[PDB]
């Protein structure tokens, strides 16, 4: 579906610290980021999207409108510069992050009461999977 409303809770999570590894992330931060429970909360309305994720001692928030591209410092992450767009191919929402790395970005599908979020960095790939609570 294209409704990914919600508060998601993670069931699943892999290759995530080699996708930080690829964002150049501190050793010292992955090993606290891989330790921290992360939940998902989205809202969506029509174009128009909150995502919020949050943990412990980190937290990522974003607001983007499909079909617009925005300019986007990953301030909380690894504090770089992008062009962001989010869109929909078919009922798959796709972000692509144009900058410095290579493949940058993440695609979701929502498939019923599960969420799948594959984000990319170089040649790394995360795999996450939320179930929606
Ligand atoms: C559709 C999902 C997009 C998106 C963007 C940014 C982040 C995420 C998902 C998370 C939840 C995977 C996430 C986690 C983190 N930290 C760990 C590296 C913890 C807050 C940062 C950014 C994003």
């Amino acid at each position: 579906t294209r409704d990914a409303n919600g508060t998601w809770e993670m069931e699943s999570n892999e290759n995530f610290e080699g996708w930080m590894k690829a964002l150049d992330i501190d050793f010292a931060l992955r090993k606290i980021a891989v330790r921290l429970t992360l939940t998902l909360v989205i809202d969506q309305d029509g174009d128009n999207f909150k995502t919020k994720c949050t943990s412990t001692f980190y937290n990522y928030d974003v607001d983007f409108t499909v079909g617009v591209e925005f300019d986007e410092y990953t301030k909380s992450l690894d504090n770089r510069h992008v062009k962001a767009l989010v869109t929909w191919e078919g009922d798959v929402l796709v972000c692509v992050q144009k900058g410095e790395k290579e493949n940058r970005g993440w695609k979701k599908w929502i498939e019923g009461d599960k969420l799948y979020l594959e984000l990319t960095c170089g040649d790394q790939v995360c795999r996450q999977v939320f179930k929606k609570k």
